[PDB]
Parts: C-alpha cells; structure tokens; sequence
C-alpha cells in the first residue's frame, strides 16, 4: 500500500519559508525507493506561493498575521489531498506536526505569539473526517508498523 506524505518531510523545498522538513528515516527512504511515498504540498497544491507568509487557524478562517483571509486556498489543498487518497486507494497519511494544514497533534493558537497548543491542521482534519489515519514525522515507528499490518492482505 501506498501513503501520502507531506512534501517538506521529503525534503522538498515547499515549506513557508523556503526551508525543507527532510527527515532521517531509513524506512521512509526504502518506502519512497519502493515508489509507495506520494509527496503532496496541500498550500503548494491549494495556489499559495513559495515563499509565503505564515498562516494560523482561527477555527474554520485560516489567516496571515496582516488578516489576509488565505482559508479558500487551505480548504482546496485540502480537497486536493482526500482527493488524491482516494484516487489512489491510500489510507494512511505522514504530514508535518504543527503546520495550519499538516499538523496532527498541535497547530499554533492563532494569536501569532509563538504559541502551541492540541488540535489539527485543515487537511489533517478533513483526511480524519473520510477515515484516512494521519500520523506526525514523530510517529514513524507507530505508521510503519499500521501499514504492515496489511502487506499480505
Ligand atoms: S503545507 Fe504541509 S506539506 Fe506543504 S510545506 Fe507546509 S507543512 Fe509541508
Ligand atoms: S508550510
């Protein structure tokens, strides 16, 4: 089986600012070897620029820190996303923690502070709601482990 991973945690340069999340795993390396690893950018795909400014969920509004509204381009990278899982049969998901669209665990409170804390990155959210399991770059061992489970099958 197939997974979708955030393209910055394959060392693409799509984040915000220019940088890559590239991650040391030898697993997602052999996965990616495999051609099993699909890179997806949701604000990539969704028609923001690379550069851009950073973004924060202010619950359903996703907006810059000036208050552009950028909501309409995170809802349709997000479409685009559970569009492509289920075009190609995936059901599992690697994105980047923390990020207004990839985040899992925690995404940042929208007071653009520099603060922390539990919820979910529009995609994430949407992928969860269409029964897609989502886990974080700190959570290899526990994806890994979810997609072996149905090599044979
Ligand atoms: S939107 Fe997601 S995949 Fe794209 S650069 Fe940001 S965290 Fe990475
Ligand atoms: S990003």
């Amino acid at each position: 089986e197939k997974i979708i991973v955030s393209a910055c945690l394959l060392g693409q340069p799509v984040r915000y600012d220019g940088q890559s999340k590239g991650i040391v795993s030898n697993w997602l390396d052999a996965l990616g070897a495999e051609g099993r690893a699909l890179a997806f950018c949701p604000e990539v795909a969704g028609g923001l620029p690379t550069p851009r400014p950073p973004a924060e969920r202010q619950g359903e509004h996703v907006v810059t820190e000036s208050g552009l509204d950028v909501t309409a381009e995170f809802d349709r990278g997000a479409e685009l996303a559970l569009g492509l899982c289920l075009a190609q049969g995936i059901r599992f998901a690697l994105l980047k923690e923390g990020s207004p669209s990839c985040g899992s665990g925690r995404i940042y409170n929208g007071r653009f502070e520099g603060v922390s804390m539990a919820g979910e990155g529009k995609t994430t959210a949407l992928l969860r709601r269409h029964g897609i399991q989502v886990f974080s770059e700190d959570q290899l061992p526990e994806l890994a482990l979810a997609l072996s489970l149905v090599a044979t099958a």
